[PDB]
């Protein structure tokens, strides 16, 4: 079983950051041959209905599978969480104020907390910030951590207006790859939240 945990772990970094150092015929959509992905080192143990397992029982939908031809087998991708250089990925640009979520919002912690009051949210490795579309029930909302501290809600009408795209995946979460460096900067902080231990706003700016 653990080792579903770590065949997510490994299919996670090989489809989102460490493919085309390793090797894999990867395409600017992000999709690659399983077989080719099953035959590296780290992947040999594993077999396809493994992989077919890891990718329908996850809660999150991280992974897409598509059939592909025989001359190459399945098709298998991450929907979101890139490192790599990936244009043709399918994406949903949310393009104006009334095509975006209900509530744009990120939880992070508090060892982070006071970087991203200074500097902003940051895209960090990955080249969309990650953000919900809700919060969740008492909840695995794709988009969000699960063991979260803080939650902090962004202005998604106000960033737009300042010429900073959003995107939404196929799995329910929102990218956006913020500014120049990367970051969204605290301007468009509308508000914040602490989510535990106990439920407390927490002050900005
Ligand atoms: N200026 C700043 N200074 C200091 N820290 C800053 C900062 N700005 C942001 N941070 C924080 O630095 C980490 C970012 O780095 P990351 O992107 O890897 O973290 P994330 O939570 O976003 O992860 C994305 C998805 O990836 C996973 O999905 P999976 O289930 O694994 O498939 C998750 O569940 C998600 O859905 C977070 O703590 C940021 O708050």
């Amino acid at each position: 079983q653990d080792r579903d945990v770590q065949l997510s772990k490994a299919l996670s970094y090989a489809l989102r950051h460490g493919a085309l150092k390793l090797g894999l015929p990867m395409g600017a959509d992000g999709f690659v041959p399983l077989g080719t992905l099953l035959q590296l080192p780290q992947f040999r143990g594993f077999s396809a209905e493994d992989v077919q397992r890891v990718v329908d029982t996850n809660r999150k939908q991280r992974f897409a599978l598509q059939l592909g031809d025989p001359s190459t087998g399945l098709l298998i991708r991450a929907n979101q969480g890139h490192s790599l250089q990936v244009p043709k990925l399918e994406l949903m640009p949310l393009e104006t104020p009334q095509a975006l979520p209900p509530m744009l919002v990120h939880g992070t912690f508090w060892k982070h907390w006071p970087s991203i009051l200074l500097k902003g949210l940051s895209c960090q490795g990955r080249t969309h910030i990650h953000l919900a579309p809700g919060l969740p029930g008492d909840g695995i909302i794709s988009g969000m951590r699960s063991h979260c501290e803080i939650a902090v809600f962004i202005d998604g009408p106000l960033a737009l207006a300042d010429g900073i795209p959003f995107f939404r995946s196929a799995n329910g979460v929102i990218l956006t790859p913020g500014n120049t460096d990367g970051f969204l900067l605290p301007k468009y902080f509308k508000e914040a939240l602490q989510l535990r231990p106990t439920r407390k706003p927490l002050s900005l700016a």
